[PDB]
Order: C-alpha cells, then sequence, then structure tokens
C-alpha cells in the first residue's frame, strides 16, 4: 500500500506534479488552481501544449500567461471548459474542485457518467462524481463542491494513471 506521499513522489518524479523550493514538504493538505491543474493534465496524459490560441477572455489570458498553452491543450481534448460558457471565462486562478477534478478525469479515462446518480454534486456534475468514485478517484465521503487538496489530487492522478 503506496501512501500519498509515496504516490505523489512518483508523480513528481514522472514529472507530473511539483513541489516546492527548499523543502520536501508537497503541501498536501493545500489547494490547487484551475491553471496548476490543467497542467497536471497535460503531463498526465501526454498532451500537447498549444501555444498562441486563446479561447477564454479572462483578464491577463494571453501570451504572457504561463498556463495558456495547457488551459489549451485541455480545453481542445474536452478535459476543461469554463467555468462560465456565455462569458467564456475559464478562472484559472480558482480552485479546482472535487466534482470538476472528477469530471476531466472520466472524460480523460473514457470512463461513462452514472444516470440519475444521487449524491451531494451540483446537479451538472453528479453523474461524474459518481462515475469518479466507482472508478476509485475519489472516496464516496469526499465533498464534491469542495476545493480538491492535493492529496486528493494525487490519490485520483495516481488511480487514473494505473487504469491508462
Ligand atoms: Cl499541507
Ligand atoms: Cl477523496
Amino acid at each position: 500500500a503506496k501512501t500519498t506521499q509515496e504516490k505523489f513522489d512518483a508523480l513528481k518524479e514522472a514529472g507530473v506534479f511539483s513541489g516546492y523550493p527548499g523543502t520536501t514538504d508537497a503541501k498536501l493538505g493545500q489547494d490547487m488552481t484551475r491553471a496548476e491543474f490543467a497542467k497536471v493534465l497535460v503531463k498526465l496524459f501526454g498532451l500537447k501544449e498549444i501555444h498562441g490560441q486563446y479561447s477564454y477572455k479572462d483578464k491577463n489570458y494571453d501570451a504572457k500567461n504561463w498556463a495558456a498553452p495547457f488551459i489549451e491543450a485541455v480545453t481542445a481534448e474536452g478535459l476543461m471548459q469554463g467555468k462560465d460558457l456565455t462569458k467564456k471565462i475559464f478562472d484559472f486562478n480558482g480552485k479546482i474542485t472535487v466534482e470538476e477534478a472528477s469530471k476531466t478525469l472520466v472524460t480523460a479515462l473514457k470512463l461513462e457518467p452514472v444516470k440519475d446518480a444521487q449524491n451531494k454534486a451540483t446537479d451538472w456534475a453528479k453523474g461524474y462524481f459518481e462515475a469518479a468514485v466507482n472508478a476509485g478517484l475519489f472516496s464516496k465521503d469526499a465533498n464534491p463542491k469542495a476545493n480538491a487538496t492535493r492529496a486528493q489530487l494525487v490519490e485520483a492522478a495516481f488511480a487514473a494513471d494505473e487504469m491508462s
């Protein structure tokens, strides 16, 4: 049984997660931005970065934003969409949620959302969260609406990698 720390160390070795300067602390209790999570997905699934395309209207979403090539890759791949679709806002500094991460991973693994799933997720996500739980990516007792912890994302990424 690998611990969350051992799963993180393996993912860091692989270039999927990064740690922090000066310490071996992986901050497993802390949160992750949507920009960072798009980079995680690009590394985890070996996606091509997309330069010189900008699908969203967020302020400071341009060539000087380090995250755009990753955000564009997960967008073209169908993994992430904006937080709001009429204004085309990605919310790159916003934190990724359990249920958002669930939808990305379920889609990337070509799994099927569960129809008429009953759980605490936002309506759009109930099926994705349920599919993610059933695949072992998140615990049934996780809060789907919460910001996902780095621990949770490590576990989910690790499991997804094994399924691929
Ligand atoms: Cl921590
Ligand atoms: Cl969990």
